[PDB]
């Protein structure tokens, strides 16, 4: 039962793909285990680079495949290194870049909380043969958060476990349990850009929408309100070409609907003001004086929806 | 006639390409068959990973090529494992990610119902040489319907068959028969997002389309409807740049056609109302008060395209 | 002069790239020719898949390179199979996916008819050496044209010809003639979507444009047509996001020009009626009574461009 | 000093990447030189394709690396062929699809004409070791420019020179001059589509912009001009989605600005016209019929950027 | 401690990826060092290109792997050359295309200054085995900034330093030592297109925004003002569709915000003016005379917001 030490160096976590629920992660893996001693020039340890490694395995070297469970496709592997010690122990080293998968709820975008996840598990050897002794995760990052899209807030998670499969092969006595390394990183979205350039002008759209009411005439009140729709729709497209594609509504997505409603409500009100009467033009001078009523009556719908 | 057991592990199904009638699938194939009994180190089964598999094949290990029939181009194959047993049987283990094809009808979008399909068939060995014994597909799926894009309803459907090829080699008697595994997953689209954010606002527009009829003046009636047609056009672009690429109209696309018609029909009435006569300035007192005549007339006809 | 029979299996034709004049084709090549008698294992044929084919060539099996003339870059080659017969003949089988080139006129879009073409020609052996005996191409044809972007209508033509190069290397006597396979597939674009979501609404825009003439005031007539000019710009971009990139005008693109033109023509008429004059007020009430005139002529000028 | 004859067969030039300044080229390289007399099967020439070439080199065949100086990344290598003659001479043949770099001016878009360039230069051998004897470039060209994106009008140019590198290896004797083949192909952009679907309508817009002055009222005159501001802005977005992203203004980019200016200048006139006064109402009695001044006044200025 | 020469020939820097903090670099690397004296063919140096290098390493040749630390994924490598001189020295030569990462602030867009960084560091050899002796960087770049995306200003800075990694595999004395080459290249963005086609028209809108107060009536003063909101929105989409996507505000977007803001305050005034009163209609004849009041108050903030 080989105790295998692992260490993951996270260099960059970037390129989150919103629809696929996918992100890319650059780094190095370091795997070590103690086999039993080998002969070698002097009393040195050896360095074995890239192409010369399989030359070593062809002569019967056991170098186990350690698989990234949650990666999408095969990872781009840079330089690889075998360090063979005289006492027996063996360092495997490789740089990697791969696209990883994980469940990502974006409903409350751009205020979403997500976590970048790594899961490592040997491909061919169960826990009785190859199991992970201990694991360090080195995230060489700090400061300059206000420039990055994602703010790592935690440091790094680490969890060695045993996973068993009950539906198998049909070798069963104990080829059921593989030891699995899982790395988690909590990160928060930098909401700044969407706040000041998307949320903020939207509010100004909706507010100024309501000021259709301090128009004097009815025709003005109604006609103008159409120009306002033309406006929200226009604001929809500007939002939509640009915001990341999803299969469910975000916060902003709703705000737009809220825009549409605010108004459709205003259209009905404007017609009602005019046509609830005892003559014809009995404008409910207080319902037309929903001048400061309904802008706040819109806040009732907004903060109830916070609950 | 070699009996080969197969097992498919579906890991992620994502990236539906609507035009290419294409979807991406991450998973594993497992193939096992009984060979001639061998001598392994000790007496334990012997494990052979990646690079040395080719070495084993080159010295004569029969590993049949199993081709995915409906894959587009050759797929990203991860790790390969040969597990060689002393009793004879051989266990093939390999991870894959591929683009797969199937006829996919999207006309009833976003209410479309689909089935994701896999087809596996040996490349060079017919049914009299290589035969598919049995097939289980392990689809590690459940829950979160609500939140992500596709709702699986099936579990894993299956049909092992013999395929007859009419036009061949220079082979004669019965070697036109290949055994093929076909794996099916029935699935439904989560229409929530398109319902609330696309269908709903369109309705408010078409609702507002009709609100031109509560305008008082004639000049007011026609100028207004032009801004209103401009508005539906504005909505089309917002819609189209976002919606999936297709070669036919969706349900949504029709709603848009219905929008234009609504307005264009409204234009005809308004002009018709004004210049048909019996003095000169004959406002048809009833026809203009069709204010909620055909808006329900859209609700009647809309609920007519039903079937 | 080795006689080589070939067969092409057309699996999918997709992804027409209009500017590159490029489309994708998935399939198989089957090359068969008769070699010198070999003594095989047992007496039935020996099959060589993928990896092992390369080692057979190194020890001197002649497997001629067959290149796709009209492919863009090298094709994604799938499984490879060498089937070696005892009477001598050898059958090569390989799966491929590649992007192909051909002259593709898209002017009559969305009614363009194309032909997807495969041209096969030996790389190193001219017809004195390697000759194409015959070729059938099996298209996986039938039904569901209405769900597909392209409607294949011919069942492909085929003609083996000999192609001669006047301009060569330092080879002399008659090594300037190569035998070439040409596969043509007649295909038409599915016009449904482009008709109903693009042509139809556009027609109504141009029509409703003309109803500017039923306005009573001059001021209205002119400030109005600016909204309409605003609409054709609007309709263009909506078409523009979507329609395939070209270096020439399409049919739709023409319709848009006439739209711009129709209103700019209206602007001139509207002003002409109004300010050339005997008066100030002398809109020739019959020249402005081109409300139903100018629509007849748009079909006259419209149906000539069919010329 | 090995004399090497080279010939390039140009198959297709496509995919101009405007921001990267790169275009892709399909074709073949043909290089020939004389080696030392060899023994061939019989006495006929020997053909060596792809896989077997690698092995000829291990046993000591001198195959010089000819590098594309101006390629971006390494090119897609198709089939390779060695034709080995008994007297010694050698013919190298390869298909390529490559990403090429060259300086490209787009300021005068869409009327730009460019020259596509290839530069070939040995990777390891100076001119005294390897010298380029001559180069023919065969561009299989003719006809239907009207369907293609680019109109090649030249017939391919040729330039062999010696290139000197001042700074070093540090093998010094003369190290420093490599023989370089430079190939140029002159081409013009097909302006047809950009003329009729962009230039023409922009003009009608700017033209109709001037139609604001034949309005009788001031409010009509000023309010309307806002719509034209919206129209030019609308036309801006419509243009920008389609046009090539660049780091400088094109002819069209300016033509748009000319629109903005024509309208913005009109605004100042219209404002100036009404309120700088001797009464309240002092529209300068002849300045409001600046309806025919400013349009030709835009044309004099338009004909000014001659320069 | 092996003394190693390095030389970097940069022929292209392109493809700045704004969200990923990424840019591409094409060039060649040259590394040389002195080994133990060798027996070469004849006595002049032997050149080893591509394929034959693997053969040389198998005979026990030490060729060190030099890694680009700040690359994302592995570089696209072209031709490789070994220059083996008889006295011991060895010179490595290779083409590369790589995607590199560096901290990149884009807030001051389009007036940003950046620096492109290359970091070279041995993969397996610490400072007392392999040391970087010296480094020249050849920037074969010059002139014609007129036309390219970036303006190089420096001549690249260079700094070899010793990078020590804090913790280990357990050896303490001095094996935590790596020599690192850092190459810096200063560059500035060409603001020309973004100034003239984005900043300038934006300003005229904002200018013309203020143009609502020379309107006579209140209803028109207010009705028009909604059109300006729509126009600023319209300009947002046009800008955002084309501008590079980022996670923070640029200069231009701020201008857009100020655009929305300038309009919203004017909206407040137009209402403020009319209905604080002693009748209903006594328009503060002084506050719609704020016609050049706060355009300068906006320009004062424009002058001040630069500090
Ligand atoms: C038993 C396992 C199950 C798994 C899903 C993952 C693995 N690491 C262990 C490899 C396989 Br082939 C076999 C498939
Ligand atoms: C006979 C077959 C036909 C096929 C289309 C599919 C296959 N599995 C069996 C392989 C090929 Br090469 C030969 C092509
Ligand atoms: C003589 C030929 C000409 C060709 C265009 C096509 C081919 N099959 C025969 C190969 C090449 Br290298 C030589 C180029
Ligand atoms: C609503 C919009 C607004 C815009 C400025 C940009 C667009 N993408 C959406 C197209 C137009 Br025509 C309509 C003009
Ligand atoms: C001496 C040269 C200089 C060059 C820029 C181009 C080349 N063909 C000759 C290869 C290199 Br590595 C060496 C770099
Ligand atoms: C010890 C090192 C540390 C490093 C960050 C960089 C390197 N060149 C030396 C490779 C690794 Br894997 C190990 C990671």
């Amino acid at each position: 039962p080989v105790d295998v030490s692992v260490s993951i160096f996270i260099n960059k976590i970037y390129g989150v793909n919103t629809l696929e629920q996918t992100y890319k992660v650059d780094g190095y893996i370091v795997a070590q285990w103690t086999g039993k001693p080998r002969k070698t020039p002097g009393d040195k340890p050896l360095i074995v680079e890239n192409t010369q490694i399989e030359r070593w395995i062809n002569n019967g070297l056991w170098v186990p495949a350690l698989e990234f469970i949650n990666v999408v496709g095969s990872p781009d592997t840079g330089n690889k290194r075998l360090m063979l010690f005289p006492d027996g122990r063996v360092i495997y080293n490789a740089r990697f870049l791969g696209s990883f998968s994980n469940d990502m709820d974006f409903r409350l975008f751009p205020f979403d909380r997500q976590q970048f996840v790594l899961e490592l598990e040997p491909f061919s050897y169960n826990n009785q043969q190859l199991r992970f002794s201990d694991i360090q995760v080195y995230t060489e990052n700090a400061d300059n958060e206000e420039i990055d899209e994602w703010w790592i807030r935690g440091k790094a998670s680490t969890h060695i476990s045993d996973i068993r499969y009950d539906h198998l092969s049909s070798v069963q006595p104990n080829q059921n349990e593989f030891s699995r390394i899982t790395v988690r990183i909590d990160a928060v979205r930098n909401p700044s850009y969407y706040l000041w350039s998307f949320i903020l002008p939207l509010g100004l759209i909706i507010a100024a929408s309501w000021s259709v009411f301090w128009l004097e005439s009815f025709s003005e009140r109604l006609q103008t309100s159409f120009t306002l729709m033309l406006t929200v729709v226009a604001y929809a497209s500007y939002t939509s070409n640009i915001l990341p594609r999803l299969p469910y509504t975000t916060v902003i997505d709703q705000m737009i609907i809220a825009g549409y409603g605010s108004i459709f409500a205003a259209i009905l009100l404007i017609i009602f003001a005019h046509h609830r009467q005892a003559n014809g033009v009995e404008d409910d001078l207080l319902i037309q004086r929903c001048r400061l009523a309904f802008p706040l009556g819109f806040l009732a719908i907004g903060c109830v929806l916070v609950i």
